């Protein structure tokens, strides 16, 4: 699959994602520094069987920004594709939604996108 | 009342989740729309411990649309927030990226808004 | 169907044209204070089959009275019928530094009745 | 700054002018898509912060010519960054024209970086 491994995102952030044979993706999203109080569990799933014309391997996770040292009661997730070779990539696009009370509730939600290598 | 139960979207969508003490989510989703049939595994993430402020409980969720019966060969995540009260709900908003190649990828991504109740609209 | 007041879901009033060429024009109001110019384009031509109208707009939250350094832009169609509606999914980008850019965009939904 | 001629990471031409009311007006030639020129028109922020912030805008195309018709329309959001290479960065949204029943795969979404170098 590819997957299983380190990933390195445009803004020094890392994450490590185990990609299981059933389609689970586990593992942990950190900053570069990856001390403790930056680590957050991931969790999501990935096309297991994947077309073999040449297109990505769609997936998906996400993480709630709560540890055992911080909360900021929001979760991220991201939405893309991976690309294999030797400039093996993952070409996502990101929500961010806070818990907001109903009047904030309209700015609720950031939107972005991330691109992640081996490298 | 919590996030753990059968929710429903407003096209009759079925979300069957249950939010664990460690922060997961997991169950099963079947979708009314697409190049979808029967129940899809879903894993996700919720915060555990909320604000007390009167906010909501942020939180988020993945299918990959693979099945014993059919593979979409694409993957959705919701992101949102569980709202408690007499209506509980949860609002999210939602990517739909199928795997494309390279020249198409400008056009792999869909994107809309699902609202869930645990009554079937 | 186009031109004419339209009401969001949170108290905003939408004051649009819809021209001859394709353009919308018209102002948004989130009283003078409150009110900004809007631009955008819609299909001039759009199918006859049951399909929506697809269009859009965009507003900068600057007016002769506040600034918000920010633009939202609204992408959508309109259905008409007896119950018309716009439908929208929005983006309001905020002037940001660099180091700030990942947190510019927030993303959400509109809709948009004759009546309020 | 804004006005004058820019192209994206594919290759579509952004032809723009910055009026002094905030207006944006020109035309835009996709690389990409059902689509020669459309007409584009948007805002601006005329007078940004003075605090190294970029300066907010977006436009609307709708998919229609004398040549063609895509039913459709995207809207792009995002900032323009000066400097030695200016550049605007977006997020878009192409809305077609559905039924309600297809309305839930109305929405494409990207993002979309604007230099005045061709890439």
């Amino acid at each position: 699959a590819g997957i299983t491994g380190t990933w390195y995102n445009q803004l020094g952030s890392t994450f490590i994602v185990t990609a299981g044979a059933d389609g689970a993706l586990t593992g942990t999203y950190e900053s570069a520094v990856g001390n403790a109080e930056s680590r957050y569990v991931l969790t999501g799933r990935y096309d297991s069987a994947p077309a073999t014309d040449g297109s990505g391997t769609a997936l998906g996770w996400t993480v709630a920004w709560k540890n055992n040292y911080r909360n900021a009661h929001s979760a991220t997730t991201w939405s893309g594709q991976y690309v294999g070779g030797a400039e093996a990539r993952i070409n996502t696009q990101w929500l961010l939604t806070s818990g907001t009370t109903e009047a904030n509730a309209w700015k609720s939600t950031l939107v972005g996108h991330d691109t992640f290598t081996k490298v």
